[PDB]
C-alpha cells in the first residue's frame, strides 16, 4: 500500500461544536450560461469562431446551487479553543453524474466572520474539501455519513498551494470526541495558521494531520498531489466519472481568465461513486486575527443539449441551454444567436394526469372519478383520458366502443353506465418574437383564458419565466385568435406590424429601438 | 520510425497519435486552443 507516513499520536480529538444556525445565509448564484458559467470544454477537440450544437454534461441554466461557507472556529483572548463549525458532515448527497463548483467568487470584497459576524471581516478565497464513495451509513453514535470500504478524499493542505487526493480505508478512533468513542459529535478538519503556513515553509502536512487525528489511514491504494499557486481570481473545478475512472477538471491550468474547464487530471478508481459529501473545515486562528472566507458553491451536472459559441481563439464565450425556455428552443432550432423576427410554434403542454381509475372484478377506493384526466386500467386495457357520462351507443356486453382508427371511444362499465372517453386537452403554444427590440410574448391558441394560469399544472419543458418577468403582473388576455400573455389592449389601428397573429389581430412592437 | 515526422506541403497519408487520413499541410497562423491539438470544422473534418 501507499506510504502514508506516521499515524496520529494524540488520541483525543479537538471537540467539534455544531453552530450551524450561524451559517444560514442567502447569497444565491444562478448559472449564467451566456457567460459560459460552468461549461466544461469538449474533449480532445477544438474549434474556430463557428457555433455548434453539442451534447454533454452541463449545469441547468436556472440552478442557484448549494452554498457552503468555511469559517474560523472558537478562539478567545490570544488562544485557540474548540471548533465552532457548520453541520456539513451530515449533508450526504446522492451522486448524480458529477458536479461542478465555483470557488472564491466573492474575493476582493468584504463579508462577515459568520461565527462572530459583527466584526465584518474582509473575505478571501478558501479551497473546499470533499469525500466520495459507494456506500454510507450510521456512525456508532447514530450520526450520519460514515463511509464504508474505501473512500475518496480531497483536501488542500495548509495554504492553497498544495492539494492531495486519496483512495483509502478510514479507521475510526476510540479517543475523546472521536468516531469510535461515545463522546463523538461530528467529524471536521482544521488548519492552524498561527504555526502553519509559514512564509519560508508552508505546512504541507497541516490539514492531513488534522484529518488523521479523527481517522487513521489504513489500506491506502492511491495517493496523488498537485501544485497550485495563490491567486485571488474566481476558479472553476469539477468531477465526473466514467468507465475510464474519475475525471478532474479545472479552469486554472489552461483558462484562468475565461473560466472554461479543462481535463486537469484523471484517477484510476473504477468503483462507481454513489454518495458525495463535503468535509467541514475550520481555522484555528486567534480571536483578534480572524479572517472571513468567500462563499463556495456546488451545482449538479446533467446530460443536456447546448449551443456553444466558440471564439476565434477557440474559447467558449456564450452558451444556450436548449431545453430551458421556448426562446432557447428557437435559438437551438435555427443554430443561432440572432433569430429573425416572427411568430413561431414551439412545444405544446401535455396535460399532466391525475390519480388512476381502475375496474377489474375477479384496490378499493377509486373505481370511478367522473371527469378529469386520469390514467386507467379496464380489465387489462390501459391508457389515459377524461370520462364523461353520456347516452349509450354501442352494443353493451362487448364493453369497449372503438372508432375506425381503433381508439377507445367509450366504455360500458359494471355500474351500468356508458362513459364517453375523449383523451385529454394538450395546449398548443407559439411565441411572438421581435429581433429588433429583443422582446417577446406568447399565444395559447383557441383554448380560452379560463384554462390558463400564471403557473401551470400542465407540463412540457422547464420554464416560461422570461415572459413572466413582466407577464406575472397581468391577467391573461382573451382575444379572437386566442389567449395571450403580455399583449396589452391598446386598440390602435396599424396597417402592418410585420407580426400578424391571424384574423385581424396584429402584434405591434413597443416603440422601436 | 525516424525520418519523416514532417514534410511541409505535398499530399500525404498521415498518422497523428492514432488519428489518420491524408492531405496537404501548410504552416499558418494559430487559431484554436493549443493543448487540444486537433482543430475541427462544423462537419467534423480536421481543419488543422
Amino acid at each position: 500500500y501507499v506510504d502514508v507516513g506516521p499515524d496520529s499520536v494524540k488520541s483525543a480529538c479537538i471537540e467539534v461544536d455544531i453552530q450551524q444556525t450561524f451559517f444560514d445565509k442567502t447569497w444565491p448564484r444562478p448559472i449564467d450560461v451566456s457567460k459560459a458559467d460552468g461549461i466544461i470544454y469538449p474533449q480532445g477537440r477544438t474549434y474556430s469562431n463557428i457555433t455548434i450544437t453539442y451534447q454533454g454534461l452541463f449545469p441547468y441554466q436556472g440552478d442557484h446551487g448549494d452554498m457552503y461557507v468555511y469559517s474560523a472556529g472558537h478562539a478567545t483572548g490570544t488562544t485557540p479553543q474548540k471548533l465552532f463549525v457548520a453541520n456539513y458532515s451530515q449533508d450526504v448527497k446522492q451522486f448524480a453524474n458529477g458536479f461542478v463548483v465555483r470557488i472564491g467568487a466573492a474575493a476582493n470584497s468584504t463579508g462577515t466572520v459568520i461565527i462572530s459576524p459583527s466584526t465584518s471581516a474582509t473575505i478571501r478565497k478558501i479551497y473546499p474539501a470533499f469525500m466520495l464513495g459507494s456506500s454510507v451509513g450510521n456512525f456508532s453514535d447514530g450520526k450520519m455519513g460514515r463511509f464504508f470500504n474505501h473512500t475518496l478524499v480531497l483536501l488542500p493542505d495548509g495554504c492553497g498551494t498544495l492539494l492531495r487526493a486519496f483512495y483509502c480505508i478510514l479507521e475510526p478512533r476510540s479517543g475523546n470526541h472521536c468516531p469510535a468513542g461515545n463522546s463523538y459529535t461530528s467529524f471536521a478538519t482544521y488548519h492552524t495558521p498561527a504555526t502553519d503556513c509559514s512564509d519560508g515553509n508552508y505546512n504541507r502536512n497541516a490539514s492531513l494531520n488534522s484529518f488523521k487525528e479523527y481517522f487513521n489511514l489504513r489500506n491506502c491504494t492511491f495517493m496523488y498531489t498537485y501544485n497550485i499557486t495563490e491567486d485571488e481570481i474566481l476558479e472553476w473545478f469539477g468531477i465526473t466519472q466514467t468507465a475510464q475512472g474519475v475525471h478532474l477538471f479545472s479552469s486554472r491550468y489552461v483558462d484562468l481568465y475565461g473560466g472554461n474547464m479543462f481535463q486537469f487530471a484523471t484517477l484510476p478508481v473504477y468503483d462507481t461513486i454513489k454518495y458525495y459529501s463535503i468535509i467541514p473545515h475550520s481555522i484555528r486562528s486567534i480571536q483578534s486575527d480572524r479572517k472571513a472566507w468567500a462563499a463556495f458553491y456546488v451545482y449538479k451536472l446533467q446530460p443536456l443539449t447546448f449551443l456553444l459559441d466558440f471564439s476565434v481563439d477557440g474559447y467558449i464565450r456564450r452558451a444556450i441551454d436548449c431545453g430551458f425556455n421556448d426562446l432557447s428552443q428557437l435559438h437551438c432550432s435555427y443554430e443561432s444567436f440572432d433569430v429573425e423576427s416572427g411568430v413561431y410554434s414551439v412545444s405544446s403542454f401535455e396535460a399532466k394526469p391525475s390519480g388512476s381509475v381502475v375496474e377489474q372484478a375477479e384496490d378499493t377506493k377509486i373505481a370511478s372519478q367522473l371527469g378529469n384526466c386520469v390514467e386507467y386500467s379496464l380489465y387489462g386495457v390501459s391508457g389515459r383520458g377524461v370520462f364523461q357520462n353520456c347516452t349509450a351507443v354501442g352494443v353493451r356486453q362487448q364493453r369497449f366502443v372503438y372508432d375506425a382508427y381503433q381508439n377507445l371511444v367509450g366504455y360500458y362499465s359494471d355500474d351500468g353506465n356508458y362513459y364517453c372517453l375523449r383523451a385529454c386537452v394538450s395546449v398548443p403554444v407559439s411565441v411572438i418574437y421581435d429581433k429588433e427590440t429583443k422582446t417577446h410574448a406568447t399565444l395559447f391558441g383557441s383554448v380560452a383564458c379560463e384554462h390558463i394560469s400564471s403557473t401551470m399544472s400542465q407540463y412540457s419543458r422547464s420554464t416560461r419565466s422570461m415572459l413572466k418577468r413582466r407577464d406575472s403582473t397581468y391577467g391573461p388576455l382573451q382575444t379572437p385568435v386566442g389567449c395571450v400573455l403580455g399583449l396589452v389592449n391598446s386598440s390602435l389601428f396599424v396597417e402592418d406590424c410585420k407580426l400578424p397573429l391571424g384574423q385581424s389581430l396584429c402584434a405591434l412592437p413597443d416603440t422601436p429601438s
